[PDB]
């Protein structure tokens, strides 16, 4: 094809980057996360019981008001690291930044308050492969590819650092290419181990001088939907000990005064070193000794086949403009701007 389509994203507190999609005729609009760590499209359904408070706060899809709706009704359960959703399959017309696709998506009827009440987004757009799609439903990007409209069989992610300003731009996804306005230098491509998962080989994690972890290799899933960089509980508990961070219920803290003194964290990928400074991974809300600052790193035990793995989420993507190459089954990284 000849076309490139861009989706503008909203940056919510550096943890959620969401765009807009339209479903049905006339379009019903939803705030969605474009997730490379999953392959299914879902939105909350009007058929969701209002005893799920998450369904009371989010925008619901009503099939009754869509003229393009095609019923299916097959049940589906989508299990994620942070929680689970259930619903049934439905078919309709989806609009993603100028591209219109006939897509099979989940109408969510069971949506727990934890974590979904914390979500600013209503639904999810899975950017993974059909190999990871629950119910073997064709993912949205495969359907866009089938239209033969895109210049390249690629998609890119730009996540902005700045969240507290307007006119700034929260982020951007480019379908069919990369925006050279948002990166500098050249892409360094790392090939995927196998097709089916946006996962690459990682050959070490360095805290300061020493390569404290992942010597003899480990895995790294490049997940656009993950707020933070994650590792296994054992890798994390070890990394956090090295930094001097204190384990809480869910997230790790450090004394705000100690934040800028923290050592650099480096990730060995495709023979290159991808380094994060303490400015990149500490939520530096203050410098007070009497205050605690959160780190944009946490533990996540991802079960097999995918895991155990590290996950390079928004924390990593903010520093490195990421290109997802479906044609050559590789991931490209470049310094973001
Ligand atoms: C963001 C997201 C998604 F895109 C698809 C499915 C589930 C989630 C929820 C969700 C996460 C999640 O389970 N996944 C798995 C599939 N790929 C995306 C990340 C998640 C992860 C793993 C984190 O390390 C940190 C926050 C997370 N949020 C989260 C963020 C903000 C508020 C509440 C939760
Ligand atoms: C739902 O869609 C799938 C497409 O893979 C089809 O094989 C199945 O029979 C459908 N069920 C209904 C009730 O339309």
């Amino acid at each position: 094809g000849n076309t490139t389509s861009s989706v503008i994203l909203t940056n919510y507190m550096d943890t959620q980057y969401y765009g807009e999609i339209g479903i049905g005729t006339p379009p019903q609009t939803f705030k969605v996360v474009f997730d490379t760590g999953s392959s299914n499209v879902w939105v909350p359904s009007s058929k969701c019981s209002r005893l799920y408070t998450a369904c009371v706060y989010h925008k619901l899809f009503d099939a009754s008001d869509s003229s393009s709706y095609k019923h299916n009704g097959t049940e589906l359960t989508l299990r994620y690291s942070t929680g689970t959703v259930s619903g049934f399959l439905s078919q309709d017309i989806i609009t993603v930044g100028g591209i219109t696709v006939t897509q099979m998506f989940g109408e969510v009827t069971e949506m727990p308050a934890l974590p979904f009440m914390l979500a600013e987004f209503d639904g999810v757009v899975g950017m993974g492969f059909i190999e990871q799609a629950i119910g073997r439903v064709t993912p949205i990007f495969d359907n866009i590819i089938s239209q033969g409209v895109l210049k390249e069989d690629v998609f890119s992610f730009y996540y902005n650092r700045d969240s507290e300003n307007s006119q700034s731009l929260g982020g951007q996804i480019v379908l069919g290419g990369s925006d050279p306005q948002h990166y500098e230098g050249n892409f360094h491509y790392i090939n995927l181990i196998k097709t089916g998962v946006w996962q690459i080989q990682m050959k070490g994690v360095s805290v300061g001088s020493s390569t404290l972890l992942c010597e003899d290799g480990c895995l790294a899933l490049v997940d656009t939907g993950a707020s933070y960089i994650s590792g296994s509980t054992s890798s994390i508990e070890k990394l956090m000990e090295a930094l001097g961070a204190k384990k809480r219920l869910f997230d790790y803290v450090v004394k705000c005064n100690e934040g800028p003194t923290l050592p650099d964290i480096s990730f060995h990928l495709g023979g290159k070193e991808y380094t994060l400074t303490s400015a990149d991974y500490v939520f530096q809300e203050s410098y007070s000794s009497k205050k605690l600052c959160t780190l944009a790193i946490h533990a996540m035990d991802i079960p097999p086949p995918t895991g155990p793995t590290w996950a390079l989420g928004a924390t990593f993507i903010r520093k490195f403009y990421t290109e997802f190459d479906r044609r050559n089954n590789r991931i490209g990284f470049a310094l973001a701007r």
